[PDB]
């Protein structure tokens, strides 16, 4: 499934309006209102070859607490250059491509943004080659990508979540799959490492780094607490539970998972985490296909990436997934007030006997 | 919604074959082969006003361990009589209705069967009335429903999971929402109580019983280990995790949840439990609407039941949901060999740092 | 380097006797006396297509403590059947092949024996396929191989070290590279797991198991304390140091490492461990080449195995390596009395400032 | 003693294919021989010292250019008998070292090293304080230190000169210290002897104590270099601690006698290089030392097998120098491969420091 576009587009395209609405209410939860974005921004989306989608999660008004509306952006992009390209050229091209989408998002009120797992480099862990695929790794706190992202952080006052490949040089020049998060002031709020490594098939990610010892950090931004969940950490519900225990409100899931079986798990695990943790969850997956001069046994290509980035809400509602082929950006108008309103009504934490479950 | 039929039927009805197949592969996982059931059995399904669906989960052949094929049946039925009816008449009518479907299932190789939560009585916890809605409760180990089920257990050699309303009389005549499981020999293998009580809206189930102290029992049958998960226990993933820790292979979820928000959670929580526990999970929900002479504030009706019973597999594949209106029976050809094959490949248990999380 | 035979044979074959003796004294330490083995046993070695080598380590007589002479055997064997064969047939063939060599060793006074890493199954971690290469794994405490080894333990009263692939079923059916050690009474003295996993090239061993949590166990036999060091644990000197700290006297190193770079490290790391720990170290590597129907990217073959099994001594002396092509058995007459005699003279433990090194 | 280096004998006897296979088994990989000036080789023939040049190959890095550093290792005998005036012996050794330095300077060498206490014959065996402790002077201000600084600032080569520091400011006590001067001739540091071999002829404990300096690492303009004294070679923990502080090229000036130590010579240094992913150099003096008096573990001090060599993090080593004639080895180090193999072979990371050091 590569040529086929997003599920929502096909369903809207074929079945009639009443049946379409019923299928929407069964699959995507509730028909949330589409975010009213500036028209010219949409024109820019048409010009820059990326799809723009805006949705707003509705919340129940609280007489004592005003809603803390936070606009959240999710960027899924392909590699504009082939994998067999110089590191500097690829990094610069990806920086420009990300910057254009950031410029389009900045004129829409977005406050937090996120990119796919290791957006600065093509996913080359399959080839099991240390050179030159480990040359993309640099120091997370001081790298060209980190400074470039800090440039975009302090001009558009948006929190940027940039997953990278941290080359931990102070402790023996070892690579780590770390996702740095910078505030709107461009000062590195933290760097979450990869807790879980997928040792399956093409995912030969164990031969490049080890499991992250950072644990489950939660980064506090001026808008709201945000966490980062790496690709393979998505599968384990305990990871999401631990992230939500520390108070994380918006959990992002930058991933670079291939199609097929993982495509079926994509609308399931993140939604279940959001439902069972009462915290907004975001799902990010890169689009396109990666080609390599060499072949790897689980071929020149690295399969197809279905993308389909979406954001789930604590009230079982989800944004429609983005297109599976074209790169794009999703703008979700989060209302964190509903996060704890549903948490109180559905006391899954309390009715969940932590003493009876965590102990055994 | 109520009139609208199952999602699979509508999708097959409208979008063309290539798009339908792609949507199937996105939603229902993989296109598993339809179970080859006897033709005359299908005719019986047409005659007895219940839908029959057969699906077979494929598994990877193991050179050392032969596949342990277990056929599993899931029965979702409405109440054939109105709620404001004598207890004996309603119980007898439900016994006959269940027995007919059991007779149809017995000629299809089924080994384990399950019914909706408290199939013997209409869900009346909303009315918050002790009489006569607590009169349906009897002793789980010795009741008319238990003996009737044991009659069906020892003639068709099928494991029967009958959720009932246990009236625990030896310890003060208190009701409990317990689901007795009898073997193929008709001898009460156990009775799992309700660990979680939904204190939400129409679900005024807290004013009838307390949380079950039985914990998380796993019943060992000659075919395979099976557990029972009550309606509200479905929501909490920790319940499914604890059930799968004790070695349960096929976890059933008899529920009587109303439509709307719960309909969205229906294809999500059970599938996620199956994926994150590498054990087959079954989902059962009663069909139809229940009407009462009295009104209750969260009305005469008790909303609509979307049914849509399905079985999920450890390899992210699920059977298509049953029809949302007509009562029916689903026959799933489970292959437990794939349960541990995917568990080994996806070491979610091992890569899941129990020391770092449970502590 | 496949056709070429053992280094010692070539050196003896070409250079004259004085130069050969000088090269021996430079490379193999001291010219230790060859063990006097029964002649008919040698005939059996000729008949059963395996090479037999006997060497005796000399020790200084102690007036108060009599020497605790322990004969040690090291078996290196190929796979007699192709890898693409039924599991039962391959296991039975390997059992018979190992049993024949054990029968030949039993008539030579051997007390402890060891086999290559996972001798029951061909090394197939390169293919990265779960089936049917994980079907060889069984329960370590109760398996066909374990019971078969216990049969050979209690009839020839020899301690058997059988590296296997433990399928830990009681805790979720997970494979582990464990090496069970049974006493002369045939009762499972312990099972050491694999502490270090080589995530390099063809060694795709990380996609089959995790690092062993067993730590560094030392098994006490009626003859002497013995430890087991898995393939990749050989490289790290800290592993050998920790094994020697717990009192281990004879440390075995069953490995299945491929040729080339590892061949250069073979005579280095084990000898250095023996010298810096004052404990006898044994090195075991399987011989032959493994062929697979499928190809794997770091081909049908799994390279060549140089074998060259040898035993090192605390006094910087080593047994000559076995032949690189033909499977064989080495019988070393260990004298543990010299182990602590050299330890006292060379107080590397004491002159090694543990407070100044381990603390930092 | 008469027998020459192992490599020469092997090349001399076995045929080319077998020789190449033995090379690939023993010396790792057949690294390319360094292309040295022809006239320099002529000088090596004239000055009665052997010159050997080898170049360690490294994988090209698109982002980091290779930091090629030429390293020299000088092994020399004592040109005068041990029973000689201190000044005459020191001057003769200065001239002999200076000639080899002049030959090395026209080959691009940046760092050089000498045998342990090259300024004085090894006389710790005799257990006599006089006149064998008269060779000791102040490390920071001595005739040998100033002479070495003269050679440092004219050929811009880092010089590692092991000496016998007479620590006079703290009670006139001798120490076996190895001063390292930069290319600007300014004493970068002085590493003391951490480990003392109290074995047999090595009666080195009756002359000094264990060095309290710890494990210093000297930073030169070319690269970080450490000094490992003779007995510190045996303990792998010493090399591990040196490599922990970031040392890239670890030198091992030693004056160990033949026999058992000859077997440990190609083993311990290579294992340290492999398990630390840092270039290691091994230096041992050549020749035999004779004394008028006899010592019980004789007039002679055994034979010195020399055989100086440099090991690399990728398990490759330079062939050992001749065991009889003094010589100089020029190794073209490429430090870029040092961390390339370190990353691939994460012995540091896969080495559970928490599980071992604790």
């Amino acid at each position: 499934g590569a040529e086929w576009k997003s599920l929502e587009e096909c369903l809207e395209k074929h079945l009639p309006l009443p049946d379409l609405q019923e299928v929407k209410r069964v699959l995507y939860g509730k028909e949330l209102r589409k975010l009213d974005l500036p028209r010219e921004a949409f024109e820019a989306a048409s010009r820059e070859d990326f799809e723009l989608q805006g949705y707003a999660f509705e919340a129940a008004e609280e007489q004592l607490r005003r809603p803390r509306i936070v606009h959240v952006g999710l960027v899924q992009n392909r590699i504009p250059l082939p994998a067999n390209a110089p590191v500097a050229e690829q990094v610069s091209a990806l920086h420009r491509r990300i910057k254009a989408i950031v410029e389009v998002a900045a004129m829409c009120g977005v406050n937090i943004i996120c990119f796919q797992e290791a957006w600065t480099m093509p996913f080359a862990f399959c080839t099991r080659e240390k050179l030159p695929w480990t040359e993309f790794a640099e120091s997370a706190e001081d790298g060209p990508t980190t400074r470039f992202c800090q440039k975009l952080a302090k001009n558009h006052d948006m929190v940027v979540v940039s997953p990278i490949l941290e080359r931990d040089s102070e402790h023996g020049d070892v690579l780590w799959n770390t996702a740095v998060v910078i505030s709107n002031s461009g000062a590195v709020l933290g760097k979450t490492r990869k807790n879980h490594i997928p040792r399956v098939g093409d995912f030969n990610e164990s031969t490049y780094y080890m499991e992250g010892n950072l644990g489950h950090p939660v980064f506090q931004t001026q808008f709201g607490r945000i966490a980062v969940n790496i690709c393979y950490g998505r599968h384990h519900p305990l990871n999401w539970l631990m992230y939500s225990i520390n108070g994380a409100e918006i959990i992002f899931n930058p991933s670079a998972t291939i199609g097929a079986l993982s495509e079926s798990l994509w609308p399931i695990e993140a939604r279940n985490a959001a439902i069972a943790n009462h915290c907004f969850t975001c799902a990010i997956n890169r689009v396109g296909t990666e080609h390599f001069p060499n072949e790897f046994t689980s071929h020149q290509d690295f399969g197809y990436f279905y993308g389909s980035s979406y954001v789930a809400a604590p009230d079982s509602s989800r944004t429609p997934g983005l297109s599976r082929s074209r790169d794009g950006l999703l703008v979700a108008k989060l209302d964190l007030n509903l996060c704890q309103q549903v948490n109180d009504v559905w006391n899954f934490k309390m009715t969940g006997r932590y003493e009876m479950y965590a102990r055994e």
